[PDB]
């Protein structure tokens, strides 16, 4: 599989931040045709960040509407993404299904209408703290993968991204062992409904939370093909995160 | 009171397109220290918006966060906004509490965010058809103003909008003159919540159909001080709207 480390910026920069942030990680050598490396900036970023950033770097938007253009004041479509060459899309963050109310219909419906649009997504999902403790973890993750999985039709477009929400401001810590155990059984999901092959193609991101010191523990496991980062990537030391990848 | 008149794009436009209306818009001389013309574009085309537009026209984002910088994937925050120098937000529209259950403790908080970053802020409200049949106009009113208006320190930097929702897609039809009487009654609620220099301060918008037909009409009305257009405001004769306000 080819590895795929993204930087989620989440909701922060200036253009002075960005500005010197992009400039560093253009100071990384790296070949795109062996990993992807993504940068998700907020939306009125967008165009600075894709100017500074070289070539090499893909880029993308941290949501899509689920509706077309139209009526719908403060969304953006996957059409006008598409037509800006907006390559990526982040679908159901957590932080979006908690704060946002987005469900997993809206995660189907943001999936089909990236796909439509030639939009690759990056597409998110995971079990929380009472959930696992109830041993509930895959019956949860089965139910969110299969609310999109079956409308991926090219296993290089759509990418996975395991969050594992119990271990997330909890004061919990997941382990690379139980992070590939997940990954294990996500491509397991992906096998049972969409085949071996397509299965062994998907790339599974980890979510939880990545830093310089953890990454290369967790992208060697068998299953686990890169990362989406939160914090760790408004450093300029996220270029020793690219670097597990490389 | 300084008429404002404001394109709310709303999720329309192309690269091509926008490059099109801007042009359009450009070619019409009107005196921006006499008149307000805000052009609200998607977040991802404010960029190529705001290098396309001349700066008597002035420009906003559709939408912002009700938190602040850090952990919100997909939002802008008022902070980011403010590097930026966007100058203004929509805050509250219909469509926004219709399809992202935006409630009026949301619209409350991204105003207290805009205002702290120093933005200007276009608030939206109004009532539904069963709320007016039932005779509730001036009850729910003053609800959806009560719930922010005490954030309200300079009147002339947030603009109220109402929207006759109970006109919109229901086959009924708000006249000029219905517009006004609502208008009135706005105006009444912020004299007595505010204060009456306050009240006649703050430019109260006319957010129902707004066309090039009965442009005139509104503008006329003496509580009515500008519009939020919609689909007119993609078109080249938006320009005459403008001039009703000149
Ligand atoms: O990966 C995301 O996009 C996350 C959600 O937590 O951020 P972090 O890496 O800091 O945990
Ligand atoms: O966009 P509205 O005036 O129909």
């Amino acid at each position: 599989r080819k590895y795929f480390v993204a930087a989620n910026w989440k909701c922060n920069g200036t253009l002075e931040s960005i500005k010197s942030l992009t400039n560093s990680f253009n100071n990384l050598d790296f070949d795109p045709s062996k990993l992807d490396v993504v940068v998700f900036p907020v939306s009125v970023h967008y165009d600075h960040t894709r100017k500074l950033l070289q070539s090499k770097f893909s880029t993308g938007i941290q949501n899509v509407s689920k509706f077309g253009n139209g009526s719908y004041t403060g969304e953006v479509s996957a059409e006008i993404a598409k037509d800006l060459n907006i390559e990526y899309v982040i679908i159901g963050h957590f932080e979006r299904r908690k704060y946002f109310h987005e469900t997993d219909e809206d995660v189907r419906e943001k999936l089909q209408a990236s796909l439509k649009n030639n939009l690759k997504a990056v597409v998110c999902f995971g079990e929380s703290l009472e959930q696992r403790e109830q041993n509930k973890t895959i019956e949860v993750i089965t139910k969110q993968v299969k609310a999109f999985v079956d409308l991926i039709d090219n296993f290089d477009n759509v990418i996975l991204v395991y969050e594992p929400l119990w271990a997330i401001g909890t004061g919990k810590t997941a382990t690379p062992e139980q992070a590939q155990l997940v990954h294990k059984e996500i491509r397991k999901i992906v096998k049972d409904t969409c085949g071996e092959k397509q299965a062994n193609q998907i790339r599974i991101l980890y979510g939880g939370s990545v830093n310089t010191e953890n990454c290369s523990s967790l992208i060697q496991q068998e299953d686990i093909d890169g990362f989406l980062v939160g914090n760790a990537s408004l450093k300029e030391s996220f270029v020793d995160i690219i670097k597990s990848a490389m």
